[PDB]
């Protein structure tokens, strides 16, 4: 039952570039696999507990929006193993390659990474990573949300990064309601194209003023024929009090319910 792979099995290809803690290839394992590898020369504890909580994790994930986890190992190196997706992250999309999808599409984009998030919260997971690199559009119709090194039962994102976070205020700024601001983050990359705070050269300024709540992301940017309720569930999920931020239940019905209405 258990999933290591005994070393030898997995055949490790392409670097394709990084991933929490590591590096990730293209590979083959039973077919084509995305291989993270979080090593070399040997482990750090540091690199043992990220490995350690990671694989935890995501075995406890099944579920056609969260990339699926196939197995690791351990023994030429450490190593997670999931499903390959071809096409890419939806950030490639967005920002690298300008694929310009139908408002259709950047809904359903958005319901599916709601269903996700709702599934992982409802088994208490903090992603705490979300954004549009974790997020993977396997053959190019369905959502599979990667990546969980970071997750709860030299580095820094920041642009999904809710303000509570960002100013570090305690212990623990991380909370379903967190992972709820980086999603509003993503809602605003799919309904305007674009990365939030573009006409702001400097990320010091921008970690400081959403910090101070000086800064937030400018929602005329919204493209015209964003729905209301989608520019409506994007301000709520981006309040600067995570209090008044909805959950991911809510979140997922107001999608829902915006699509039914929208083929017309
Ligand atoms: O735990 N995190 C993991 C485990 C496996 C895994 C694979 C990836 C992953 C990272 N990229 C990027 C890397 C930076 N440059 C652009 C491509 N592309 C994928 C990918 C994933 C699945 N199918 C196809 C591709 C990320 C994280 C993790």
């Amino acid at each position: 039952d258990d999933w290591e792979i005994p070393d030898g099995q997995i055949t490790v290809g392409q670097r394709i570039g990084s991933g929490s803690f590591g590096t990730v290839y293209k590979g083959k394992w039973h077919g084509d696999v995305a291989v993270k590898m979080l090593n070399v020369t040997a482990p750090t504890p540091q690199q043992l507990q990220a490995f350690k909580n990671e694989v935890g994790v995501l075995r406890k994930t099944r579920h056609v929006n969260i990339l699926l986890f196939m197995g690791y190992s351990t023994k030429p190196q450490l190593a997670i193993v999931t499903q390959w997706c071809e096409g890419s992250s939806l950030y490639h999309h967005l920002h690298i390659i300008e694929t310009k999808f139908e408002m259709i599409k950047l809904i359903d984009i958005a319901r599916q990474t709601a269903q996700g998030m709702d599934y992982l919260h409802a088994k208490s997971i903090i992603h705490r990573d979300l954004k549009s690199n974790n997020i993977f559009l396997h053959e190019d119709l369905t959502v599979k949300i990667g990546d969980f090194g970071l997750a709860t039962v030299l580095s820094g994102s920041i642009l999904w990064m809710a303000p509570e976070v960002i100013r570090m205020q305690d212990k623990n700024p991380y909370s379903f309601q967190s992972d709820v601001y980086a999603f509003g983050i993503v809602l605003y990359e799919l309904m305007t194209g674009q990365l939030p705070y573009s006409n702001i050269n400097n990320r010091d300024q921008i970690i400081f003023m959403v910090g101070r709540g000086y800064l937030s992301p400018d929602l005329s940017k919204v493209r015209s024929n964003c729905p209301k309720a989608m520019k409506r569930l994007m301000a709520e999920c981006l309040k600067k009090k995570r209090d008044e931020r909805p959950l991911f239940p809510q979140i997922l019905a107001s999608i829902e319910l915006l699509a039914r209405s929208l083929p017309k």
